[PDB]
């Protein structure tokens, strides 16, 4: 027959771009068809929406032909059970895989035969439309019921909803799902993450009434200052046309109904033939209406009811209503006449351990930790979400920019599909389909056409066609250079504030540079900036700097929230400075003035409070708490109480914080959202060290120098020019010599895309590697020992050789005193032709591990020359296992700079100097392929470097370390003390 | 299998708007594969294009599931023989049809079966791809080739092109083509036509090289004053890419080669990922180019050629090439620079006696008469015509409009479709492939996005494509008001010159207020216009005057050619009014001197001389020829010589004529382009006649009056009060009273859409019949007879009565003198509140029919008073034949106005008055449905009127005479003279 496998799959309507679906229902809002309107109002389970979630059979064949003819009858004996919201790869069936013939696929096409046995009642089955929905099957798929033959569908992002009631019988029924791996649709869904198939969004069954609700949208319109405004619903229905159906909107704050509207089918006049006789519009107005924001999202329920003039009700509907305007005048992005600063995040649907699977839980997780870290906007990734998702973003409030299920960046020209008419009709669909579905939703404020797909015709057709349909909100595109016809933004990825990249035929302009070309007008929002792959998310202040001064510049979306954290949503140290350098309250200090001014565009400052404290060298002297009464956008002058004066020795440090007494709906009673600090005043210390009478005794033999004073003594290696061993008592300190160190491991932007085979001679890692920075052997040029009046002075000088080049020479004197401290002074020249060194300092292997590690410098957490700011001057104490940063690819981490003191165990370093303390040696760290392969050595170890090299993160590809964060100076010059508890 | 009926029929592919074809091959401009660049450039027969058109095997079917099994594989014993280029209905298997569920079609779907047997050499199948074109089947189409299932198409009026290289077989082989009535397509191709069905468009074989090209096209670029020209050919190629791959294009003019170019492939980079491959770009430098344009179709023959490095040629394309710029710019259509003014016509393809095939003879004899009328331009009338047709209005010169196969009045909102985005595909196609195959014709100026299908998004997306793909041409669209934001152009269908047509939500302003509307900046051409239908076109010269006066009023298109002329080709009176109104040249007369304007934009008057001549009541004094010497948009001053100055009675004549001496591709020696008349001087006659010395004599009785002079005797009904008799000798001259009559057989613009079932009472037909007019019967109210002294002196007066009420009174006057002549003043009331009469004047049947019709008057054509400019003053002679118009619907026609002396047989009226005469009476046409019914009285029928109602034209279906050609004065006067050969 034709519903045989063998005929369903002759025509391989996979391997077509021309067919998409078959039997497929149209696209709309999602529905639940209550049939009472105090559920629907208050959002309760509809009974009339039935979940398959659940167990079903799944069997794996390698090729759609494989599949046996009694599949379709019958659920196989080898078949097993699985949970059907779930991907086949995440079970063990193929290789997952992260990775042409543009209209064909490869034979070898696995495919996953799922197979469910359910129960339909009666009632159901008497009256009414029943329709099964797939929110998500990856690529395309053939569905049976019974054994017959009822469609096909493709785009895995999307619903796909067919007519079952011809198909079902009352009792037992069988369905049988055919998901196929790849199809044609593959070609527009050509992105960069785990690919993975089945069955990976929720299954249900809906009933409808022979008569239903089959569309609406609501529209917003505001007076000037949005103090009047009107509710415009447009409601189709689906059936026989009767003239005693009636529909009423009903829009609900609470429990109070503020508006509704009633009245009998039939539309306004539209052409010459007349109007929709199955379409009515609803006009409700609201007096003071309640606007929608990403800071207070005000909510209204807007319920749709179907019934009789008599006033039966057949069906009803619902959905949340937000006020609010987006539109782009004079350049800018405004939100209710406001211009909008976006605090972007880039977001993928990743479970924690289901792959691609997404519920509420983490959904949830996921918003409180970006509402928290001062983050207002999220970019779903690449194609549209799951429903709830958009939800959840209308109720705690967060901008969210809904980007169609079209990617094709494999492409040899990149535009070969979307120059291509033959493709037009397949792309429309994943277009349209989009808008008919989250177009009610508040949180959506941008429509995005897709993803590097180039610039093609099918691009501005699919452009104009959103702004007809929906002329609501901006529609933006990247491709073709960010800044066509297309979009109404320009949004450049990955685009430099203040360096131009002009690539031939699409330059990457500096963001600066760009707004000022002539002619151009738009607004600039990165859709993709601050790559946060590994230790990155260097120069992250110098992009919020630009966004702050430049008005069209409006922000951006910062790449991979999940990325800024782990699996796990474990925070990486990047997010601290990301949540700083988007904090809602800006200061200023002036004298003992602090300027507190608000960069939030509608609410007052009624959960904020001000916690000042100054402190000496991690000392508090002082503190206080000022409530904060700030409007939106003013400015709050708070003038301190005198401030202690100290005439000990040091810096004095101020620090403000923003708290929130009260807990919120995204955060609990007591969360910092601001803070900043400042350096008040510094006493230089001119006081000398006690006269110590005792005086270093040094020992000279041909093999070492042995200076010795009390219990300690220092050994220092004749031959090699570096202190070999030091005792306290009997004990060793060191299992390996301090010795000057200029590599760091590679990190993640130091490498590039600089793999084995495809080398990049451009990334800092290949030039260290050629210049020999890393193979450069320390040869000893002099090493003399003098015996002082008071002290002992060690002089040696070292050359860093590679293939008969000196590379770096240093230089460093060592004077132990008789108090028993060491002052070491470290001159180091380095070649100008060479590549600029990451760090310049030492390094050594302690003997000792302790559990706690204390030192007086910048922060908590790690820090970077270029990521630095977020962190704070104090004093810090930490395990050691909070220095160590576990990146899944191990590299240089856990850096702490400005530090003025460290102390570890019994030993006390002091200066102006960076370092970083772990159990990992830098050699391991970069021979180590992934951190589950990294194991703990014997001791310590410990590096300190006077200067160290800046971190990339404009991109992960290509070399983004700013000339002020290089070493370039070419003569460096850094002083340590190193003391003991004496 | 699933080659067989059942599993091809089982998915109902025709009733799935989402399947518009299956394995059909990309649309692409005409190609040849010639294996010969000398034969290319020539346009000589390809031998690598082979014609299957001839005789076919034809089965009829009342469903598509009636077709048995055995079709697919031997030819039927019923199945008869036809030429496949036909549609089956002129062969009578289904009635045609010149005249819902938006998805579905009707199960009772009939079924045309084509079936050729074919031969194929073996030199095709070693090598090649080869490919069968079919250029059009109406509505769907499945087909087979040796029994095997090959594809399915839809879009009548586009070719439809699949490979066919894996299915034939060496030697003998078999087609199979299922063609269906209704699809799905049937709902975007429903226009007002013959619908028909069938292969109505060529059917052949394409032998391509397995390296081929696969699409090209050229691009021209001007500098400020086309002095140098730049031609861009971007050729693509399909198939394997060699490094010795070559493509040369060659410009030539003639037989002189003037351009050369020649590259590898390997276009410019695109965009990040790279460019095309399987592209390349050549620019073409040409000096002091050609311009192409309608007045001077300048031609140039690009050859593409597809050859190796070494010199050995692959393929080779050719096509013509005219070099010309159109934009919009200022609110102004630019042609090369300058502002066109459109003289077109809309044009279906509609053969003569073969319904919808179009063949080269009958395309080449509709463009000659066009141009011979001075049209430039044609409208392809609702869907992409025959590829043969462009080429022709390449080589001719005509501005052509080319329309997407899209047109949906039947829809009750009328946008239910394009405002659907699940029919955005099938648009998609249709305006795709049109732009695809026809972007290289010079005569496509404008695209066209279809015709009367409201307006959706899925215009306005269709829009943006064309203008990104070809920005080119201006892209035009009537629907939603023809000003929506789908047009370049506002185009409205039939709006008036001077009346506003307020429709709501798609008013219809007059065309002088519609571009002076609030924010309106776009130039106005009227898509259609001047409705032909019948006796029709009235009110022409208005419009032509709106043009030549408003900048921005740029022409429009008359609506079916064909309409202005017959099936046979035989022109229409109104055609000779359109030729008058559309001439190049327009004349001004000031004393003496004659002014002559040019209104060509690029050529010199250098085929043209002026023909004047001077005559007095139809009688020639003088005459002479001046060559003209007129720049483009110049003026010539010609100052005639000493007219003569003639002082018997009677208005002088001048009449200038345009006479081409030399023979054009369209039009042969002598060709009259341009005409004007003038009054030049009357001479009021003053001399009585002689003083005849007889006195009619007369004699009364109770039932007539009887005046009797010589052999000439009146005869007058005293009960009815007219002229009853009047005998010659002993012959009676009348058959018929001579009464008032002050109605016309209806005008097809008279009846509008007023059928017998919906009525329209503001029909003038309508108002006419509940008035009375047809049915008031005439009351004599007084009848007297004196005797003068030289004359006999009858009196009569009479009311025309309808249900208690006088519409018309009428008191006429009868003057027999004794010369024999007869004087008749009429004088008329007319009640205000009835309808103004269609007429006012006399009728009376003849008993002698005579040969020759001579009268001193307008025009030989037929003329009415709103279409009488094109008419001239002469004595003109014809035969009685040529004095009626055989329209098809029979109606009022044959009018003659501004006469002053009518000539039949022995009979002479004189006077100021206006006639028709004929076999056929008023009450003859008015009841016989079409024109084959109608048969000869026993005499001649004739109508003289002092006054006529102007006819309509502007619509159809509703009124649209003017005010100041409607009988509303209330009182009319007019006098006539009869005599005889005496």
């Amino acid at each position: 027959i034709t519903d045989s496998l063998a005929v369903v799959l002759q025509r391989r309507d996979w391997e077509n771009p021309g067919v998409t679906q078959l039997n497929r229902l149209a696209a709309h809002p999602p529905f639940a068809s209550w049939r009472n309107s105090e559920e629907a109002r208050t959002d309760r389970p509809s009974q009339q929406l039935r979940s398959l979630n659940g167990e079903w059979r799944f069997a794996w064949f390698p090729a759609p032909e494989a599949v046996p003819e009694s599949w379709l009858e019958c659920d196989l004996p080898e078949a097993d059970t699985v949970v059907v919201p779930s991907n086949w790869q995440m079970h063990g069936y193929d290789a997952p895989i992260y990775t042409v013939n543009p209209p064909f696929v490869p034979t070898e096409n696995p495919t996953g035969c799922y197979s469910l046995t359910f129960n339909v009642d009666e009632s159901w089955l008497q009256e009414g439309q029943t329709r099964i929905i797939f929110d998500g099957v990856n690529s395309a798929f053939h569905l049976w019921c019974n054994g017959r033959w009822v469609g096909y569908g493709q785009d895995s992002r999307l619903p796909s909803e067919f007519d079952l009631s011809a198909f079902l019988r009352a009792g037992e029924n069988r369905l049988a799902v055919m998901v196929l791996r790849w199809s044609d649709g593959s070609y527009l869904e050509d992105q960069d993450m785990w690919r993975m198939s089945g069955i990976f969004r929720d299954v249900s069954l809906l009933h409808k009434p022979t008569t239903q609700i089959s569309d609406f949208h609501v529209a917003t319109r505001f007076n000037d200052d949005f103090s009047r405004a009107v509710l415009e619903a447009e409601v189709q229905m689906c059936g026989e046309l009767r003239d005693y159906l009636r529909v009423t909107v009903s829009l609900w704050q609470g429990e109070t109904q503020v508006a509704s509207g009633t009245a009998p089918f039939g539309g306004e006049i539209i052409d010459e033939r007349g109007g929709y006789a199955d379409r009515v519009t609803l006009r409700l107005n609201v007096e003071n209406p309640k606007l929608w924001s990403a800071e207070i999202p005000n909510l209204y329920r807007a319920v749709v009811e179907l019934h009789t003039a008599d006033g039966t009700l057949i069906e009803a509907e619902a959905c949340d209503v937000g006020f609010r305007e987006v539109r782009i005048e004079n350049g800018l992005l405004l939100l209710n006449g406001k211009p909008l600063l976006i605090r972007g995040v880039n977001r993928h649907e990743h479970h924690p351990l289901h792959g691609q699977v997404m519920d509420e839980q983490t959904m949830v997780q996921d918003i409180l930790l970006m509402k928290q870290n001062n983050f207002n906007a999220v970019r779903c990734s690449h194609y549209p979400n799951h429903p709830l998702w958009y939800t959840l973003c209308d109720r705690y409030g967060l901008y969210v920019v809904d980007e169609a299920n079209i990617e094709t960046h494999g492409m040899v020209p990149m535009n070969r599909l979307t120059d291509d008419p033959r493709w037009l009709p397949a792309m429309s669909e994943r277009v349209t389909r989009m808008v008919q579905r989250d177009r009610n939703h508040p949180s959506v404020i941008i429509w995005s056409l897709g993803n590097e797909s180039g610039h093609g015709a099918n691009h501005d057709a699919l452009y104009r066609w959103i702004k007809s349909v929906d002329p609501s909100r901006p529609v933006q595109y990247e491709g073709g250079g960010a800044d066509t016809t297309a979009t109404d933004i320009i949004c450049p990825m990955y685009a430099r504030v203040d360096e131009d990249q002009p690539f031939p035929a699409v330059p990457k302009w500096s963001i600066k540079k760009w707004l000022s070309l002539p002619g151009e007008t738009r607004p600039l929002i990165l859709c993709e900036y601050a790559h946060a792959m590994g230790n990155s998310l260097g120069g992250f202040a110098k992009y919020w700097q630009a966004f702050r001064q430049y008005p069209r510049l409006q922000g951006g979306f910062v790449w991979d929230w999940v990325g800024l954290v782990f699996a796990d949503r474990t925070p990486h140290p990047a997010l601290t400075e990301a949540k700083h350098q988007q904090q809602f309250f800006q200061f200023r200090l002036s004298g003992q003035t602090i300027e507190v001014t608000s960069e939030y565009l509608f609410r007052h400052s009624d959960n904020e409070l001000l916690h000042w404290m100054v402190a000496l060298d991690g000392k508090p002297l002082a503190s206080g708490e000022v409530p904060l009464d700030v409007a939106p956008q003013g400015k709050q002058l708070i003038e301190l109480p005198e401030l202690p004066q100290p005439e000990s020795a040091g810096q004095l440090w101020l620090t403000v914080r923003v708290v929130q007494p009260n807990a919120t709906a995204w955060s609990e009673a007591g969360h910092i959202s601001a803070w900043q600090q400042w350096r008040l005043a510094e006493n230089l210390s001119v006081t000398l060290p006690a006269a110590s009478h005792a005086i270093p005794h040094l020992t000279t033999s041909e093999m070492d120098f042995c200076i010795e004073l009390g219990n300690k003594r220092w050994q220092f290696n004749r031959q090699s020019g570096f202190l070999s061993q030091m005792w306290i008592g009997d004990k060793k300190q060191l299992l390996t010599p301090l010795r000057d160190q200029f590599t760091r491991a590679p990190l993640d932007n130091d490498i590039g895309v600089s793999e084995a085979t495809r080398i990049d001679p451009n990334a800092w890692v290949e030039r260290w590697k050629a210049a020999g920075h890393y193979q450069a052997e320390a040869a000893l040029l002099q090493c003399t020992a003098d015996t002082l009046a008071d002290a002992v002075l060690i002089t040696t000088a070292h050359a860093w050789q590679h293939q008969g080049k000196t590379l770096f020479i240093s230089r460093k004197t060592y004077r132990i005193d008789g108090s028993g401290q060491m002052a070491i002074t470290v001159d180091v020249e380095v070649a100008s032709d060479t590549p600029h060194p990451a760090r310049i300092g030492l390094n050594c292997q302690l003997a000792q591990v302790a559990e706690r590690v204390n030192w007086l410098g910048l922060g908590p957490q790690e820090n970077y020359p270029d990521r630095l700011t977020a962190a704070c001057f104090d004093r810090w104490d930490l395990p050691l296992s909070d220095m160590y940063t576990p990146y899944v690819f191990p590299s240089e981490n856990g850096l702490r700079c400005g530090t003025r003191e460290l102390n570890y165990g019994p030993h006390q370093w002091r200066g102006d100097f960076q370092f970083n303390i772990s159990r990992y040696s830098q050699q391991q760290l970069m021979e180590t392929s992934h951190r589950h392969l990294l194991h703990a050595e014997e001791g310590t170890w410990l590096n300190i470097d006077g200067f160290h090299m800046g971190i990339g993160g404009d991109d992960s590809w290509s070399p983004s370390v700013s000339a002020e964060f290089q070493l370039s100076a070419g003569r460096y010059h850094y002083q340590l003390v190193w003391c003991q508890k004496g």
